[PDB]
C-alpha cells in the first residue's frame, strides 16, 4: 500500500509479547485505523531486506479467516508488519476478561481455525506454525481470523521462536526432530481448545521453565478436558487433534466432518454479541 514511518500517528498499545509490540495507530494520508506491529531484530542487512521481501507476500493473503495486510516495511531498527486493526483482540486477551470460553463458542472458532488453515494450505502452500490463542483475533462484527503464521522463512529462523515465553504449543514429533507438518498445527489448535475451554494452560495438568515443559510434552500422556462439564463431542474432537503419534492424530478432512464441527456449524451463535459484552 506504500507504508512508511512518517505516515503514522500512535493511538495507543494494543499489546506486546515476546517478540515485539503491537500498536493501534492512524495512517495519516488515508484516513485508515491500522494495527502496527513492531519487530526488533539485531540481524544484518542482507536478511533484514530478505525478511520484508519475503512479508510482501502476505498482500496475497485474501480470506476472511486470515487478518488483513497492509504492507512490511523497514525503519529505525524495527521491522514494521501493518495489520487490519481487530476491535476484539486475541483470544487470548478475550480468555483474561471472560475466564474461560463456552464450548459452543469454541465450536465457531475451530471452524474458523480450521478454514483459515487450509486457505493457507491450499493457497500459499504455507503451514501456520504458531496456532495458539494470541494468533486469534476476534472483532465487533464477530469475526475471527488468524495472523502471525510463518509466510518468511528468514523471520522463522531470526525469531528462534522455540525456547522463548512461557508456555509451548509446539507438538511431540517436532521436538523429537520431525519436519514441520499440517498436523503439527492440529496439535496446536486442540491444545489451544483445551485452554481456552477451561481457562488455563493445561500443560502439566492441574513453576515449569521451557526447558522442562518441553520435555514434558515428548514425555507424558497429551493433555484432556475435564470428565462432566463438556460435551462428549467436544472432548473426542480435542482428543483427537492431541492424539501424540501424528499418524493418528486426525487431519482437516477429519476434523471437519467431525461430529462436534457439523453440530457447531449448525447451532444458532450470536459470537459478536457475546464478544461485547464479555469485554464490551
Ligand atoms: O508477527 C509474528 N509473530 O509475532 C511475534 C512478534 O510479536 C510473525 C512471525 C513469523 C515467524 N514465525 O512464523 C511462525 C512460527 C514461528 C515464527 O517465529 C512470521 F513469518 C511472520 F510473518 C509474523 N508476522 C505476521 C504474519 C501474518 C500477519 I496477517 C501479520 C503478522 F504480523
Ligand atoms: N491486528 C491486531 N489487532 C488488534 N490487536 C492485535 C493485532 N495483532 C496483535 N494484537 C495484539 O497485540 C498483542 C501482542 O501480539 P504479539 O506481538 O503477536 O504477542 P503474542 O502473539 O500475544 N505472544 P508471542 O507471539 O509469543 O510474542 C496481543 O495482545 C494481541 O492481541
Ligand atoms: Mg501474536
Amino acid at each position: 500500500m506504500e507504508l512508511k514511518d512518517d505516515d503514522f500517528e500512535k493511538i495507543s498499545e494494543l499489546g506486546a509479547g515476546n517478540g515485539g509490540v503491537v500498536f493501534k495507530v492512524s495512517h495519516k494520508p488515508s484516513g485508515l485505523v491500522m494495527a502496527r506491529k513492531l519487530i526488533h531484530l539485531e540481524i544484518k542487512p542482507a536478511i533484514r531486506n530478505q525478511i520484508i521481501r519475503e512479508l510482501q507476500v502476505l498482500h496475497e493473503c485474501n480470506s476472511p479467516y486470515i487478518v488483513g495486510f497492509y504492507g512490511a516495511f523497514y525503519s529505525d531498527g524495527e521491522i514494521s508488519i501493518c495489520m487490519e486493526h481487530m476491535d476484539g483482540g486475541s483470544l487470548d486477551q478475550v480468555l483474561k476478561k471472560a475466564g474461560r470460553i463456552p464450548e459452543q463458542i469454541l465450536g465457531k472458532v475451530s471452524i474458523a481455525v480450521i478454514k483459515g488453515l487450509t486457505y493457507l494450505r491450499e493457497k500459499h502452500k504455507i503451514m501456520h506454525r504458531d496456532v495458539k490463542p494470541s494468533n486469534i483475533l476476534v472483532n465487533s462484527r464477530g469475526e475471527i481470523k488468524l495472523c502471525d503464521f510463518g509466510v518468511s522463512g528468514q523471520l522463522i529462523d531470526s525469531m528462534a521462536n522455540s525456547f522463548v515465553g512461557t508456555r509451548s504449543y509446539m507438538s511431540p514429533e517436532r521436538l523429537q526432530g520431525t519436519h514441520y507438518s499440517v498436523q503439527s498445527d492440529i496439535w496446536s489448535m486442540g491444545l489451544s481448545l483445551v485452554e481456552m475451554a477451561v481457562g488455563r494452560y493445561p500443560i502439566p495438568p492441574p513453576p515449569m521453565a521451557i526447558f522442562e515443559l518441553l520435555d514434558y510434552i515428548v514425555n507424558e500422556p497429551p493433555p484432556k478436558l475435564p470428565s462432566g462439564v463438556f460435551s462428549l463431542e467436544f472432548q473426542d474432537f480435542v482428543n483427537k487433534c492431541l492424539i501424540k503419534n501424528p499418524a493418528e492424530r486426525a487431519d482437516l478432512k477429519q476434523l471437519m466432518v467431525h461430529a462436534f464441527i457439523k453440530r457447531s456449524d449448525a447451532e444458532e451463535v450470536d459470537f459478536a454479541g457475546w464478544l461485547c459484552s464479555t469485554i464490551g
